[PDB]
C-alpha cells in the first residue's frame, strides 16, 4: 500500500548523458549508438537567443567546434546535422551503455520521468506530465538544457522529451527527440505565453481509483452522473472534457474497485463543487492529475 | 526555476539489486562487494511471521538454501550470518557495479530516495522522509522487502534504509543497513501502532524558502515572532519544536532570500492559524515537510 509520485529507475538514461560545449555554451546531450542529440541552441550565445538564425549560426560551426565529453573522456565528432530544433552529432564511438530505445512523441496528459542534468551529470529524477497547454512544470536551472524525459517498458527506454527553455512564467518547454517542440513554442527568447493549464480529468479519476485501492475512501458518494453532465461541471472548473475513450481506459481500474467510471465522475463532480473541506486524499489537499490510468495500474501491480 | 519532489539518480543503486529466495520466500537483496544484505524474514513463511524465533529458524538454513540471482545469473553463497534484523550472505563474487558507499543511520526529519524493487528488479524511484514517529510513507507492495533508501553525495551512495514491513495502518517500517529498525518496530506480524506523525517544522520552513526563491511569495507577511512564541503555535499544530540548531541550519536560505528565519516562522505561524484560504504554494495546497534545508539548496543550486 501507499501511493507516491514515482519516477522510472534512471540508470539506463544516466549511461547516455554527456556534456556538449560549443563556444562558450555548455549543455547536456543524449548519446545513443554513435549519435549525440542536443538542443540546437548550444550554438548560440545569450545575445543570439533574442533573434537567432540557426542555419546561419550553424555555418560558422565545424565538427571540431562541438566538444562532447562522456564522463572524463572526449568523444570525436565526425559529423553534425540539424534536425528541427536538435543537433545530431555523429561521433566515432557507439555508446556501450546504449539501452534498447525508441523516440516517441507523447500527447498531452501523458506522464514521464525527467533526469535533470548539469554538465552531462545527473542531479535528480522526477515525474511530470505533458500539460494540456504543452508546457511541463519541471525543476530546471540554467545548464539543464538537453536533459531528457522518458518512459521505460521493461528494458526499452522511450525518450519523449528534451529540455530547451523556461518561459518567463516559470514553466518549461522542449522538444521530442526529433527536435519538434511540444506546443507552439519556439527556441527564441521572446514573448511566449502559455495557454490555459487545464486539469487532466482522466488522470484525476485514475488517482481517485488509486486512493480507493489504498484506503482513502471518504470522497465516495451515493451519486452517479452522465458524461455530458460531468462535462458541464468539468468545463466550469477548467478540466479537460472526459471522452468515451477515457472511460474505456479507466475500465481496468473500474473493474478492480467495483466502482463504475460514472460513479467516480460523480464523486469528482462533488469534490469540484464542494471542495475538500480541509481533508486530504493520498496526502494531497488538491486533486492530483499527473498519474495516468496506466501509472496507477503499474504502481498498484508492481511492474518492473 | 520550478521545485519538484526529486529523487537521486538511481543507477548506482540499480547495479546493486539482486533477488534472494529462501524456501518459498523471495525478496530483494543489496549486493555490495562480496556481501548480499537482505531482511532476515527471507527465512520465514507467512505463518512464521506471527511469532518468529529467527535464531531457531536460521539453524535449519544452509548456504545452499539462499538462492541469490543477479539479473539472470546465480551467485554462489559461501557464508551467511545474521546481524540484527538483516542477513549478510557472503558470495564468491564481488559485485563489479559496487559504487563507493557508506552505511548511515539517519535521524527523523531526514530525507532519502527509495528504489522500489520486485524480484531483484527496479520498478520505481521516489523521495521520502524518515517521519518523527520513525515510519516512512512509501509505496511498497508484497515482494518489495529488501528495497533500499539512500542519499548520494557526488559518487558516494549512503545507504540508510532497507524495507521490512507495512504496519496495519499502511505506513512502512524498516532498518538501517546494520539491521537495526528505525523506531520501536519489530519484524513480527503483531499489533504495532505508530506514534504521532508530527510535521517536520525545519523542512516546512525550508520549503517556504524554496517557494520564495521560485516566485511564490503571497504568504510572506509583515510579522515576526520568537522561537518560544513560534513553538507554542507549533505544539498546538503537532509540529516539531524548532530549535536554535534548526535556525542555524536555515541560515544559508535566510541569507539567500534576505528573509530572517524568525520572519519566515511568523509567516508559517499565520499559515497554521489561518490556513491557505484555497491558495497553493509550489503546487501544493498543504505545507510540505519532506524537503530538508540541504535538499532545497541542492535543488536550487544544481548539485550533481
Ligand atoms: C544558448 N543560451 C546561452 C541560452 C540561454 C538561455 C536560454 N533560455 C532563455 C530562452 C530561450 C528561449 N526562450 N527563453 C532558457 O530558458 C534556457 N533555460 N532552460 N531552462 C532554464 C531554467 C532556468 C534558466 C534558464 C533556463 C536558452 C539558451
Ligand atoms: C517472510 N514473509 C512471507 C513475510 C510476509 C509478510 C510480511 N509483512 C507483514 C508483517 C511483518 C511484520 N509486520 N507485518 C509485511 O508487511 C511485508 N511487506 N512489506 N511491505 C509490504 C507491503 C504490502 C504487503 C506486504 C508488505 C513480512 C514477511
Amino acid at each position: 500500500s501507499g501511493f507516491r509520485k514515482m519516477a522510472f529507475p534512471s540508470g539506463k538514461v544516466e549511461g547516455c548523458m554527456v556534456q556538449v560545449t560549443c563556444g562558450t555554451t555548455t549543455l547536456n546531450g543524449l548519446w545513443l549508438d554513435d549519435v549525440v542529440y542536443c538542443p540546437r541552441h548550444v550554438i548560440c550565445t545569450s545575445e543570439d537567443m533574442l533573434n537567432p538564425n540557426y542555419e546561419d549560426l550553424l555555418i560558422r560551426k565545424s565538427n571540431h567546434n562541438f566538444l562532447v565529453q562522456a564522463g572524463n573522456v572526449q568523444l570525436r565528432v565526425i559529423g553534425h546535422s540539424m534536425q528541427n530544433c536538435v543537433l545530431k552529432l555523429k561521433v566515432d564511438t557507439a555508446n556501450p551503455k546504449t539501452p534498447k530505445y525508441k523516440f516517441v512523441r507523447i500527447q498531452p496528459g501523458q506522464t514521464f520521468s525527467v533526469l535533470a542534468c548539469y554538465n552531462g551529470s545527473p542531479s535528480g529524477v522526477y515525474q511530470c506530465a505533458m500539460r494540456p497547454n504543452f508546457t511541463i512544470k519541471g525543476s530546471f536551472l540554467n545548464g539543464s538544457c538537453g536533459s531528457v524525459g522518458f518512459n521505460i517498458d521493461y528494458d526499452c527506454v522511450s525518450f519523449c522529451y528534451m529540455h530547451h527553455m523556461e518561459l518567463p512564467t516559470g514553466v518549461h518547454a522542449g522538444t521530442d527527440l526529433e527536435g519538434n517542440f511540444y506546443g507552439p513554442f519556439v527556441d527564441r527568447q521572446t514573448a511566449q505565453a502559455a495557454g490555459t493549464d487545464t486539469t487532466i480529468t482522466v488522470n484525476v479519476l485514475a488517482w481517485l481509483y488509486a486512493a480507493v485501492i489504498n484506503g482513502d475512501r471518504w470522497f465516495l458518494n451515493r451519486f452517479t452522473t452522465t458524461l455530458n453532465d460531468f462535462n458541464l461541471v468539468a468545463m466550469k472548473y477548467n478540466y479537460e472534457p472526459l471522452t468515451q475513450d477515457h472511460v474505456d481506459i479507466l475500465g481496468p481500474l473500474s473493474a478492480q474497485t467495483g466502482i463504475a467510471v460514472l460513479d467516480m465522475c460523480a464523486s469528482l463532480k462533488e469534490l469540484l463543487q464542494n471542495g475538500m473541506n480541509g481533508r486530504t486524499i493520498l496526502g494531497s489537499a488538491l486533486l492530483e492529475d499527473e498519474f495516468t490510468p496506466f501509472d496507477v495500474v503499474r504502481q498498484c501491480s508492481g511492474v518492473t
